[PDB]
């Protein structure tokens, strides 16, 4: 599924993301949109041979199976094909634990480089939310 903006950001705040650990809700939007396109199909491999799944390109080194990482750990207790579902609750109940393990949102790079110290506000301005 190819998300709107603004359905995203309902998606995201009827889950609980709104000023989860901090940050708010247009933060998760713009990550999203820098990680994926708002798709939740994507997928992209790394040179350490792992790969990134979904809304937010969460990684298999750490975070989920997917049966070709070698000695990975899965930390969200699920296979990452499950991180691609139109439904995106796996990936917020994921990415709830990765903001929580002390780094923050700098785990994501996009939003370290594209969406951290802007007006992230702007991403869910005209919304009804
Ligand atoms: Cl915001
Ligand atoms: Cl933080
Ligand atoms: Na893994």
């Amino acid at each position: 599924k190819v998300f709107g903006r603004c359905e995203l950001a309902a998606a995201m705040k009827r889950h609980g993301l709104d000023n989860y650990r901090g940050y708010s809700l247009g933060n998760w939007v713009c990550a999203a949109k820098f990680e994926s396109n708002f798709n939740t199909q994507a997928t992209n491999r790394n040179t350490d041979g792992s790969t990134d799944y979904g809304i937010l390109q969460i990684n298999s080194r750490w975070w989920c199976n997917d049966g070709r990482t070698p000695g990975s750990r899965n930390l969200c207790n699920i296979p990452c094909s499950a991180l691609l579902s139109s439904d995106i609750t796996a990936s917020v109940n994921c990415a709830k634990k990765i903001v929580s393990d002390g780094n923050g949102m700098n785990a994501w790079v996009a939003w370290r480089n594209r969406c951290k110290g802007t007006d992230v506000q702007a991403w869910i301005r005209g919304c009804r939310l």
